[PDB]
């Protein structure tokens, strides 16, 4: 159970975002029906007042938390993926729209779902905004939490992977556009119950043998991190 606060643009709080510049749903429940309208931005996907500026090579970070800013931030319980994805706003996520900016998985090199780090790095993870068309986004973070992934949710509705879903509302304003976004794929309709990643046993199955769900990252995507960019305790 977790939840965007905000975005920090090259270090720079944008401050509390909920209901602001974040599509925030009414609460941290996670969706789980891969077929619910509710995988494009989350329960209460409606355009929100303001859009958050950055141009083409900016570090934009996502914050997340639990209950209250720059607490535990999710359950350590929630291992899992962290993905990014990006579609022009006036789609408003529908169509086959969306762009994978962003993936981590299991890291073998230091043994640690993106999930472990993401609460070291207290609820923050960052892409590089990308070369695109100057315009209104929605940026789509997605945090898998595959604790009860073991099921598929279309078998069994109390558990399955987990799907906390953030839409924030970025315009891109300098860009020159050398990489242009192409078509992506729909949310719903990208992750099905035979799609790699969506169904796996944390208990039983190496995360070592994980293979997070297509698309691959876009040839156009500059990068990201999960690591902590901002202090929230000197605010
Ligand atoms: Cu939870």
């Amino acid at each position: 159970h977790t939840l965007v606060w905000g975005v920090w643009v090259n270090g720079v709080d944008q401050g509390d975002g909920r209901n602001i510049y974040i599509r925030s749903p009414p609460n941290n429940n996670p969706v789980k029906n891969l077929t619910s309208p509710d995988m494009t931005c989350n329960v209460d996907n409606r355009v929100v007042p303001k859009s958050v500026p950055v141009n083409a090579g900016d570090t934009l970070t996502f914050e997340w938390y639990h209950n209250t800013r720059d607490d535990d931030i999710i359950a350590s319980s929630h291992h899992g993926p962290i993905a990014v994805y990006i579609a022009p706003a006036a789609s408003n996520g529908q169509g086959n729209v969306w762009v994978k900016l962003f993936e981590d998985a299991y890291n073998v090199t230091n043994s640690t779902w993106a999930v472990d780090r993401l609460i070291t790095a207290h609820g923050q993870h960052s892409v590089v905004v990308p070369h695109v068309a100057p315009g209104d986004y929605l940026f789509r973070a997605e945090i898998i939490a595959l604790h009860e992934a073991d099921s598929l949710y279309s078998q069994n509705p109390i558990r399955g992977a987990q799907f906390y879903i953030s839409c924030a509302q970025i315009t891109i304003n300098s860009s020159d556009d050398s990489t242009p976004l192409p078509a992506g794929v729909p949310f719903p309709g990208a992750y099905t119950d035979s799609t790699p990643g969506i169904q796996f046993n944390i208990y039983t199955t190496p995360a070592t043998s994980y293979v997070a769900p297509p698309p691959s990252v876009w040839s156009g995507a500059l990068g990201g991190s999960i690591a902590q960019v901002g202090d929230a305790s000197l605010e």
